[PDB]
RNA sequence: UAUUGACGACCCCGAUUGGUUCUACUACAAACG
């Protein structure tokens, strides 16, 4: 198939990780209102990612001590610009179907998330 | 469908009262037989 879209390149965050993912915008798409609730949740979650390892990042560790062959995930080393959910920022959305509608629970920077 | 694979310390003082109340001129020598 031929597709187009964007690449959600994070980094080699895990030792078994081989691939980045790219968002096949060429096809089906669904738009959902961005509430202020999801905005604060993102900022709080991304603050958590960036603050938790601040000591490890500042002392110059290239990746988390507990996972070998791996480097900081994009959201951790990214700036506070990442912490603000600005126009065209890429995400994973945690979603379910209810009342016949796609409810969105959270926005997450990675597949298996904090 | 649930796998990948182990490492790692943190806290270092925090909150508050920071003046309160009384004495603020008193007798005199000059006035007045």
């Amino acid at each position: 198939e031929q597709f187009e879209g964007f690449v959600y390149k994070t980094n080699k965050n895990i030792g078994n990780k081989h691939d980045e993912r790219v968002f096949i915008i060429d096809r089906e798409s669904i738009e959902i209102p961005l509430s202020r609730d999801l905005r604060r949740k993102w900022r709080e979650l991304i603050t958590s990612y960036q603050e938790i390892h601040k000591k490890e990042v500042d002392r110059g560790d290239t990746g988390p001590s507990a996972v070998n062959g791996a480097v900081w995930s994009r959201q951790i080393i990214a700036d506070e610009s990442e912490r603000n959910l600005s126009d065209g920022t890429l995400c994973y959305a945690h979603v379910k179907k209810e009342d016949g509608q796609y409810k969105i629970l959270n926005l997450y920077p990675v597949m298996i998330t904090r």
